[PDB]
């Protein structure tokens, strides 16, 4: 049988892998950029690789094994470091300068993570089909007593921090149901892993290719006709008999079955003619749910001015306005030479910093370093980087997330095959949506939904 | 039977006025604040009354007459005007000055308004259970295929002038299936009328009050000792056979039957105290739906820079800070010669504003104002007024929105009864909840439910 898989990030080279695996060598996958890897992809930056997209292995020392965790920490030795989060406390500040006292902090951080214990019990007993569900705001609101969720400047940077910056959209749009807990954690582990090797957290998808395409012996570069960069396809045609597949610059294939693994962003811009056109309920399914998105903002400096040393990794910056430039983190052990610092925004600030240039970004970013760090001499930025993930048209965001609005059925229907055509990608994992692990996982399953299909006959998905 | 009811406000008021025409004359009125009226409220601003509250009466001229309306158009007469957004296409600013090319921005209107009449047709469609339900930008997305809603200035001035200024939240947050299209325009009309009366939006309060408490023959006031002002319940228990109220002062009051008014806001608070706690379902129900903040910023300034004349009433800011200072009114018919200008903002920024200093408000405003019109000099402004309503623990907010997520059984639990305790208010408008008719009709509602049940036992 033939197979086309549409792109070459995790979840297509891991559901190429294993359809491989099963016998199902006659594939053809088709990445629009020139080269794999997808949202894992690394980037230099004053002098040192950083990476544009993933850079965490999250969900570790748990129960269960994180599947991409041995690849990293062992088969490939990615250098890599625990995040720390405990000193947070002592690392928050002020609008107007200087850091809030610790234990005043503290208090703060242990109220929001309680609500979120409390949280953890009221979803366990939501009823499964998600029609219960209700958005992480409002289980804020019912477990403090008030019309509002955190709306001070710390508690909101706390906020920020627990919520946002894990999930690139606010609480009051997320699904409870889905997120709290998470699985990803409940599963795999509550630590996290910074990976920071100069060959790049991408390196865990050119070892999954390479165990099945071939590469040249003296390079190791993948040399199989098989994968084929700079094809971006723009149309899918589908029939009882088969699918047929073609790409901007024009050349068409055909196969048995194609396994679309571009991102939620890209199903939702339309960039994929399908034909013909994908269901209503499929098409609804689509734009029911969140593509997000999570702006990774370095900085290079001529010269250190924060803070580094025990607990200083991360730090808050408490606005009075959401999520302005609001979760900070300095380099000291992964970038030791460096002088570079990394604002994490998301959201509608990431909309509005895609939209305008790096110099007009660096000029507010330096307004509030000078805020935070008046008794130090401040020097402007010699550099700055902005990822534009959302404004990517092989992208169209960072990462899906559950919004409080797509029940149970809908999210399935988000995955769900239609005639030939198979979806995979980390929007379509079911327990792991937006995360590496889950985009991997997502390739397998998809795959082993269309084994099944052509090896054993069986069809009928749900 | 005797019945307290907590708060007079306008669905207070309305709530005991049906229960006196049903004979049940044996009420207690307890009221937070110095007077009546509670969300339609004037002040005095530059020498002028201006709204801190409602203002407009909103749907008038459709195929239903909004009861609201006869009285303020024929019986109290107040003073109004028919707002028209038909110009806005021309007074759009630009962030950094002058206003935007109008064939552009009515180009952009127009797609706008088209997409969300596309949402009122899949609206249409929707389970009733509520289990198709998304938010206003889901439809957003799906109707225009992209996958994010209005992103550049102009169109999310636009989109925050079409939800965020009549919903006081963002579409995002807003459910599809409860707002478009929205029940208070397709069965009243499409006008809104704004009030500007020195009498006050808060005078149909104050009549229909009167129709049955009693007034001094000189003075007009209400000298009623069924109304009480200055009582602020801070516990409310209930038994099979009655309840005790008891009030920040002291007082101890008791009765067959509570009528609670409050805001959601309220009730999402803690202030009053219920004994026993309510029941699960019911403090869910409350947590789950919002209490949406909408801060009338008023401004007044030694002598006027903006423009005046046809379709100048309305127009927006387009930051690209989304709801950042963005809709602006002026009132050459309403307040003549007056030099006000009237900037609104809400939810995120209404919260971060009642959280600072007037001053510091000001020089926010004054910044924006100069980016606008870089062709004058603008004046500072000379007054301001913030209104804190969020703030403000009688209120905790200005009227409800329905999210995304709450259906119309879990929006009905807000309205039910626990025991002898019942609940009335915008929030528990069957249809219209967030306005004056809304508390008006839920007034009127929620005293009929509890007269069937107290006096036919038809609970
Ligand atoms: C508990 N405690 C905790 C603390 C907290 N922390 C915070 C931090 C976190 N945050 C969140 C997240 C982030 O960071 N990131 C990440 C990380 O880190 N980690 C993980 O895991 N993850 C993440 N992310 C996500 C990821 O990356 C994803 O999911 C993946 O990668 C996905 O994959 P897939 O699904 O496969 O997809 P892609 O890659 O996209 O691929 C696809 C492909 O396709 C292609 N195309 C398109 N279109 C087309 C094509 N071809 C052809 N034709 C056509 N048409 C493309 O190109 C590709 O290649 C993340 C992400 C991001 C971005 C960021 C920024 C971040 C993150
Ligand atoms: C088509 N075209 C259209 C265009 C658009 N434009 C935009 C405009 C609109 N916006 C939105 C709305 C606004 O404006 N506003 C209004 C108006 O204008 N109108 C209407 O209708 N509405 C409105 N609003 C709302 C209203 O006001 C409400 O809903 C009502 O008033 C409410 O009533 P009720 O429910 O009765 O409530 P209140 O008043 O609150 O009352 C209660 C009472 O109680 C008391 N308390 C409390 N706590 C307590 C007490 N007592 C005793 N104890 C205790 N503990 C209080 O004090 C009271 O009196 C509105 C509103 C507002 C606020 C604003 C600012 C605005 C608005
Ligand atoms: C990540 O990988 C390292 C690499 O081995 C692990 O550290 C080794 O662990 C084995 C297990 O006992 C030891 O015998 C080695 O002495 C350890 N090596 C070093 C250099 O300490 C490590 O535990 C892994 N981390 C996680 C979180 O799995
Ligand atoms: C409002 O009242 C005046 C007073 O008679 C009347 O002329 C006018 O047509 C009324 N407008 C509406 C919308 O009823």
């Amino acid at each position: 049988p033939r197979v086309i898989v549409v792109g070459a990030g995790m979840s297509g080279i891991s559901a190429a892998k294993r359809l491989s695996e099963a016998g199902i060598t006659d594939l053809l996958i088709l990445e629009a950029t020139d080269h794999i890897g997808g949202r894992m992809h690394k980037t230099n930056f004053a002098g040192i690789n950083v990476e544009l997209g993933a850079n965490w292995v999250e969900g570790v020392n748990g129960g269960k094994m994180n599947p991409i965790w041995p690849i990293v920490n062992s088969t490939l030795k990615l250098r890599n470091f625990r995040s720390d989060f405990d000193y947070l406390a002592q690392n928050v500040y002020k609008e107007d300068g200087g850091v809030y006292d610790e234990d005043y902090v503290q208090k703060r951080i242990e109220l929001a993570d309680s609500v979120e214990e409390m949280g953890e019990k009221l979803s366990a007993t939501l009823h499964a089909s998600g029609r219960d569900d209700m958005s992480i705001l409002a289980m804020q609101r019912l477990n403090e007593h008030q019309p509002n969720g955190p709306a001070t400047p710390v508690d909101m940077v706390v906020d920020y921090y627990k919520f946002d910056y894990e999930f690139a959209e606010p609480p009051r749009v997320t699904s409870l149901q889905n997120t709290v807990p998470l699985a990803t954690f409940s599963d795999f582990g509550d630590d996290v892993y910074f990976v920071a090797d100069q060959r790049g957290y991408e390196a865990v998808v050119y070892y999954l290719a390479g165990q099945y395409l071939k590469t040249d012996d003296k390079s190791g570069k993948i040399v199989d006709p098989r994968l084929q960069l700079n094809k971006v396809v723009r149309e899918i045609k589908y029939s009882p008999g088969g699918v047929t597949v073609k790409t901007e610059d024009n050349s068409v294939y055909s196969a048995d079955y194609v396994m679309v693994s571009a991102s939620l962003g890209v199903l939702q811009s339309d960039l994929i003619q399908f034909k013909p056109k994908l269901p209503t309920w499929k098409v609804r399914a689509i734009y029911q749910f969140d593509m997000a998105v999570y702006t990774k903002i370095f900085l290079k400096f001529p010269r250190k001015f924060w803070p580094e040393g025990k607990g200083r990794e991360f730090f808050l910056y408490a606005s009075s306005r959401r999520g302005y430039y609001g979760v900070w983190q300095e380099f000291e052990k992964q970038y030791p030479d460096a002088n570079v610092l990394l604002v994490t925004v998301t959201d509608e600030e990431s909309r509005r910093i895609e939209q305008q240039s790096d110099e007009q970004t660096k000029a507010e970013i330096m307004q509030v370093l000078r805020k935070m760090f008046p008794g130090k001499d401040v020097p402007d930025a010699t550099d700055i980087l902005v990822p534009r993930w959302w404004s990517d048209r092989f992208y169209k965001g960072t990462f899906s997330n559950w919004p409080v609005g797509v029940n149970r059925y809908e999210y399935d229907q988000l995955r769900a095959p239609v005639g030939r055509v198979y979806f995979t990608g980390e929007h379509t994992s079911e327990h792991y949506n937006g995360y590496v692990h889950g985009a991997y996982l997502s390739g397998i399953d998809s795959a082993e939904i269309l084994i099944n299909c052509a090896q054993k006959k069986m069809c009928k998905y749900h």
